[PDB]
């Protein structure tokens, strides 16, 4: 179950396989088997990592439906593979992939936003190796994220009662129809790499938890004592593992040698005196170095069999009444939902962009975001660990309704996504909360609200069982009839998406604020902490008015000014994450002006009027103690 | 010299001639005179008032050089012309016109921004009359505004040393090359109307002045006594002068003797007078009624002249309105809009005045030509102060020696002041924009010798004797010897835009060095231009030139510096709104230094300035 990010050290090496690959589009329902067994005929170039859709303007790959096939060759010195365990890792292949090496299927995966890997020790050979990866972009009623098997995309226009329209639909070209509001970018969206570990015995997983903090300082920078726990899992086959705790300067401040017991694990606790805590706006990271010792322990030899360096931060998270406590201090979220989205790359990971976006989060005086609507690339979490930005980590369970709740295949994929996200991400101190879905159907009459609850409650429990830190769990709720939804109010933090004054009461900020206050009165009675995870207004940079109407920069600024003045009056409202950080691509349609334009930044990360207004507001709101 | 705006009353009627006229383009240096003798052949439609250039997308009338010909027919009842003096008034024909009625040349005019009229009493006849108006758009080294006879337009790019360029220039299509930074919009830009007066004796001109205020209230809303003067000129005995307040109540009145050349003049004391102020307009009406011999109750002629009671005085480094130290907040404007060009549009004037209030500004300058008369009436009623400017833009030493230019300059000054003298909203005259004033050898003295008589002329022409300025281009202020002699120093400066580009620290340092120079000069000083081209929608976290943020940052930094100077009495920025120019490599669909877009939408800087100006009082800021 461990998926530690590949590391290079004295016992391990990583060989990236990124670069310009060969590529062919394939069929709507299948691809040629022979393409895995020999070089692709007449290949196109395709950079990896990246979405494929915007990498070829001769083709219309945004319209592609079905399979594509990637391929490349590689060779490595025999000297480096000898005696080692060889693993091929795919950080993400969106949505489903079949991976072949030298004409043999290594295996398959479903789930477009989480990593998977194969043991290729026996499949590799000397000299050039031929790696082929078939990737399927199709979405439908059984995928996460969810597609529509017929009709229109989410937020699509129709005239379904016109006989000519009904007839033309029957014969129209097959297309993915997202039941979600972001473009279905597909392909090898994240890195590919070959890596090595020792074969006889190796470190397979590490979990670090902050179990307890004693006498936390007034400023939350330190605690008199921190109790941390480690759990190390091994693969392979009186053995021991040395655990060293390094502080921010790399000095060993704690260390223990633990017995490995059988499935093989070592676990224990370590007390850290005068512990330096991790906080939003004030990151501090330690490293847990795990070193597998040879048979005979340190008593017999100085050599190290295997090693892995796991970053971690010491901090607690606790929901208490209507507060969200980090290191016992009442936190207030400032930020937004994001997307992994950019020109050229699509959903492809881009660390230049991640580094820039983290600086923009600081420029705005924001302190947090949500990984709307899928787990992000691993590097972004490491960056937010070092930069003191809090994350709500969310699985790709977007577009769901009652059709999905009855389907065992969907429930299995949903559990896989929750387990996989938490297994990948559990050691990040920046992650303070898990989201098990975005905007599923929860309300209505008859049995529908109960059916939704019965689907989601076990997933809430799974997210708690899976996280060794036991962080809060939420479900991000779409604008709905909050009085018949019986699921959202059971979450640990209530996370609501609301578009009062945009999708309803349009343009009327007085009415919008009145409606918002009626719903806030409902949440006030429930007595849980509540935050916005979405609210906003599509905004075309450069459209201006003295009395700003919808789509103007002024309306977007006025929107936030009015709504935020209302939530400031509620002590139990513990965060404001708006929609969205930046404009992003969507399926085309009559309400999407070259995608979603609710960004406070443009797609090129330039600030609209509302961004300047929010920057000034957020400059004056502290991370702790605002409420 | 009186040019009272036409009025309808019991003794006078106005017959508007606006509408869709017939139109033809003509030649570079000529037009067919015979077109005045018959309907124009194969005419195009052309709305009047309006520039013609943007009224026909099949043609490229922005490229037109030379003459066009307008024409229409009209008829009026014989009973109404009978016994009357009939006057045909052109509010503006840009730049020069030959006017014919029924094939008879009435005369011509040069000067594209001031009204002119003809007595058509004898040329009119019963039934349909045919009015033909040839309009010349050409500009050059002897016109105001100034054109270039060769080379490029102002701030145009060139590669003059490339032989192919030099040769191609010799054979290129003739084009007006403005030596000014706005498009050369031409045609019947303002209204046309026929009007009547009595023929035997009539009112030709009226001047009302505020001579003295006694015991002005602390809030300047009133004075214990105001002494006003009237001067009424007649064409073609007694005149009754009645002073009506804001409710139409006659609060003062005198009957004055007419003496010959025929004029009546005197003074009237108004106790507890209600004063006109920026942000708090109050208007009276002086009604002049020509009485019959000798004498009966009946009225021979009448005219109703709006005015406001207020004084204007420069005192040391202060600009006093009703004895209170005023601070200018505002901008240069243009008469410029999509479709209309330089054409007057009162929907746009009403909207723009509301935007001036929305911004919390209190003033503007008529850059760079007198505006339509209706805009001044609007600013009279809306309490917005005006600096009134003649079209003497683009001038340099080439012009100062040209007698035709000098005569046209004197004509514009006399004509502007004769037309506009009664507006209380006008507090200062500008005799030029951005002429060449600095340099070495004899050049600075040559400029002074040209402009000083025009300064004196503006003072001699205005019965209110308001301050006179000359709006100065960014220049070597140490060798300019003319600007510092004006009543108010009005400077155009672009530190950080056209120089020290993008570096606001350096721009502010340079500005402060020049402010130190003006501090020593000891006159009141204001900005009349400063700004940055800005494309709405271009944004940056660290705003660079052309972004909305840079424009906002520009004003935030520069205004913080002038706030430190007690003698700096106003900030008029460039510009109220984006406007059209001749095309070139520094004009992105015109001049983009507007704080509003050309469609009057607010850029980031407009919101910032609105908040700043909201906190600055009209009186007492310094
Ligand atoms: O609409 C968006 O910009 C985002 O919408 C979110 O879901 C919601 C959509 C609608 C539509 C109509 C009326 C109310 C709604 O309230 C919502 O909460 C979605 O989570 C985002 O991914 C979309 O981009
Ligand atoms: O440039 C403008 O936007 C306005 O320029 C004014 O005259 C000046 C132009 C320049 C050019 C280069 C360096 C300094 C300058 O300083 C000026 O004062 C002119 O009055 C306006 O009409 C222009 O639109």
């Amino acid at each position: 179950n461990g998926m530690l990010y590949p590391q290079s050290n004295d016992s391990r090496i990583v060989f990236p396989l990124d670069g310009v690959w060969d590529f062919r589009t394939a069929g709507e329902d299948s691809y040629p088997a022979e393409w895995a067994d020999a070089p692709l005929p007449e290949p196109l170039p395709m950079a990896v990592p990246g979405s494929y859709n915007d990498q070829n303007d001769e083709l219309n790959l945004r319209a592609h439906y079905g399979w594509v096939v990637y391929q490349r060759s590689f060779a490595v010195p025999s000297r480096l593979v000898a005696g080692q365990r060889m693993i091929l890792r795919f950080d993400a292949a969106t949505h489903a992939a079949d991976v072949y090496l030298n004409g043999q299927l290594l295996g398959s995966h479903f789930g477009g936003f989480l990593p998977f890997e194969f043991d290729v020790t026996s499949a590799l050979h000397a000299g050039e190796n031929l790696l082929t990866v078939a990737v399927d972009n199709r979405i439908g009623s059984s995928t996460l994220p969810v597609g529509n098997d017929a009709g229109t995309a989410f937020m699509g226009s129709d005239n379904a009662n016109v006989p000519a329209v009904a007839e033309a639909k029957k014969h129209a070209r097959r297309q993915n129809l997202p039941n979600f509001d972001f473009f279905n970018f597909a392909g090898l969206n994240r890195h590919v790499e070959l890596y090595t570990t020792p074969a006889d015995a190796y470190i397979a997983d590490i979990a670090i938890t902050t179990e307890r903090l004693d006498h936390i300082a007034g400023d939350a920078c330190t605690a008199a004592n921190a109790l941390i726990a480690y759990d190390v899992t091994f693969g392979g086959d009186g053995r021991q593992v040395r655990i060293s705790i390094l502080d921010g300067e790399g000095t060993v401040v704690a260390g223990v040698t633990a017995d490995i017991e059988r499935t093989a694990k070592a676990s224990g606790e370590i007390a850290i005196r005068d512990a330096k805590l991790w906080n939003p706006g004030a990151a501090y990271l330690y490293t847990a170095v795990a070193e597998l010792l040879p048979e005979g322990g340190a008593e017999s030899s100085s050599r190290i069999i295997d090693a892995y360096r796991q970053t971690f931060g010491i901090r607690t998270v606790e929901v208490s009444g209507t507060t969200f406590l980090i290191n016992g201090k009442p936190f207030y979220f400032k930020g937004f939902g994001k997307h992994e989205d950019s020109y050229f790359h699509g959903r492809g990971t881009d660390d230049v962009l991640n580094v820039k976006d983290v600086s923009l989060i600081h420029w705005l005086h924001a302190n947090s975001f949500r990984t709307s609507h899928y787990p992000y690339a691993e590097s972004m979490y490491d960056l937010c660990d070092r930069e003191g930005i809090v994350i709500i980590d969310e699985v790709p369970a977007v577009g769901m309704s009652w059709l999905q709740y009855a389907n065992p295949l969907v429930a299995e994929r949903h559990r896989e996504a929750i387990r996989g996200m938490i297994a990948r991400d559990k050691n990040h101190p920046c992650i303070v909360m898990w989201s098990i879905a975005n905007a599923p159907g929860l309300d209505g009459d008859g049995e529908r609200p109960r059916q939704a609850y019965d689907y989601f409650r076990p997933l809430y429990e799974l997210a708690h069982a899976s996280d060794p830190q036991n962080r809060p769990v939420t479900l991000v709720c779409c604008q709905n009839d909050y009085t018949t939804d019986i699921t959202e109010r059971t979450m640990d933090v209530v996370c609501i998406n609301r578009y009062y004054g945009w999708y309803n009461l349009s343009g009327d900020l007085d009415a919008a604020c009145h409606a918002l206050n009626i719903e806030l009165d409902f949440w006030e009675n429930i007595g849980k902490p509540v935050m916005f995870t979405e609210y906003g207004a599509d905004t075309i940079e450069g459209i201006h008015g003295t009395h700003g109407e919808m789509f103007s920069e002024e309306f977007q600024r006025d929107y936030y000014a009015r709504i935020n003045a209302e939530i400031d009056k509620r002590p139990w409202f513990i965060g404001e994450q708006l929609w969205n950080f930046a404009d992003f691509a969507t399926f085309q349609g009559i309400i999407r002006v070259e995608g979603n334009r609710k960004g406070i930044l443009t797609r090129d990360r330039q600030p609209k009027m509302a961004a300047h207004w929010l920057r000034e507001r957020w400059a004056g709101i502290p991370d702790y103690g605002y409420k």
